[PDB]
């Protein structure tokens, strides 16, 4: 876990993060229905499950811009030079779930190895956290019974909660599309309207145009 | 006078014993979801019977919550512990002062004994100004109607929410869409006692059961 | 900034205000994917900039219903004679943004002419709020990037925070119609169910009603 500081005092984010670190301190949440039917035939196309390879193109994402790997470190405000996704298993016997990660990668193909060990060794385990937590980790919830027009979520304690929460809907046809409920509540010290913007267009772009691979 | 009873939670044989206390505890928060229901079927079945929508959608809703251990824990005394029932409180609007109150009714498995409570209770109280006209129970859920707007979300932040525990779903105006008729509806719960797999499952109950209704 | 005080106990609210200031206290966001069809033919068959246009109708509907002006000043509820709007201006050069406000005025075309000094003036200015923060403002935030279906601000601390808070997202066509998503976050010990969706239903006449001046 290497990291490296942000020089707030240099940073054209020193008062936002100052001010919504403090008194306007907040959370928000948005929904977007995605337009996933070029991203679904290529995961069928190439008989890739279909929640590792969108975990995927979330976590190339948080590995594309700093703003999605914030943390207090022993009073600093750091980045993680990585973060790792840390996403829901279902169990149906006891109908309760767990959160396990998986080490990142660019290449899909790698952290799909990676994806599909951990869930082989630890899918079965009933502990809330089979492996443990690490600091750098982004989470991913699967909510496949909802067709939700909103998702969103309410944190009692948001100090320093800095790690992008996303949350998938069950998706739907409409017309021609596949489209599917997205979510993602981010905390506003480390993150604007902007960056969630950026962020969601890159998804869809890529989305639209990731090969498989 | 009904007093209503409750058993208490094993917690040290509860599979979701490890949830429960994160989400008592740092993990703790709240969620809110918003579906669009499709109501065409209970609509049309609730025209032709003749009945006020919104207490039969308040009947569907306290089935759902009194079919569900998962949505009628509270901490009593100290203690987890499931109701063996709880009864819904629901909004009920003023006009001429432009406010709202806060009404319980007793539920019942029986759509015509629980209407005949409704009006009952909507006649002796759907005048007084009162906050919360007849007091309030130990064990209620809540419903909002929310008729004036088709929302696309809706959403509770509460700030106070320990064992909060007590669902609250939220009715938006209903509108057309092509064939259908859709109705905004949302619900928040505690994460401690509803993971998503409840709040779904309960969801997908609704659509099935406004579409089964038969009207009595 | 003159205000005035609210006589509590003749108010038909005191029992709500009483609850939602004290155990209850909650706040709540709403989203509506707005009808800006017709509205939209104006601004443009017009000389009109769209956001500044769009500030003006929210500002007409926050300064038409006292319950979207209270505020706790010095230890009492009060209602401003005006709330003048706060609204976004983005920063395309350091990917930041502000806030400004400018004071309301009911005739649009006097509006414009303060909102275009503020923005010449102010726009390029980084500080968090160029100008400072005055105690009757609400906030219009633009997010044109997202055409969300939901948008929620949870606000770590909801003391006394009266001022309702907008956020624009990306107007999208669907069918004959151009949408677009609104959302608002109210406190609801000053705000019902019925406050908002009055002002979200006469947002909607307003809209198709505009003239263009």
């Amino acid at each position: 876990t290497g990291y490296t500081t942000v020089d707030i005092s240099q940073w054209h984010r020193k008062e936002h993060f100052e001010a919504f670190q403090s008194v306007a301190q907040c959370t928000y949440n948005q929904t977007v229905q995605l337009d996933i039917t070029a991203f679904l035939k290529t995961v069928k196309k190439n008989k890739h499950k279909f929640y590792p390879a969108f975990i995927h193109i979330l976590a190339r994402l948080m590995n594309a811009h700093p703003e999605f790997r914030m943390a207090m470190k022993d009073g600093e405000l750091v980045i993680w030079d990585s973060v790792h996704p840390c996403y829901t298993v279902f169990h149906e016997q006891t109908e309760t779930f767990s959160s396990l990660w998986s080490e990142y990668h660019d290449d899909f193909r790698q952290f799909l190895h990676i994806y599909s060990q951990d869930v082989a060794c630890y899918g079965e385990n009933l502990a809330y956290f089979p492996k443990g937590f690490i600091e750098n980790m982004f989470f991913v919830s699967a909510n496949p019974w909802v067709s939700f027009t909103s998702f969103d979520l309410n944190v009692a304690n948001m100090d320093n909660f800095f790690a992008p929460v996303f949350t998938m809907g069950k998706y739907y046809t409409q017309g021609d599309k596949v489209l599917m409920p997205l979510a993602i509540q981010v905390h506003h010290a480390v993150c604007d309207g902007f960056h969630v913007g950026r962020m969601l267009n890159e998804l869809q772009q890529y989305c639209d145009e990731w090969q498989g691979g």
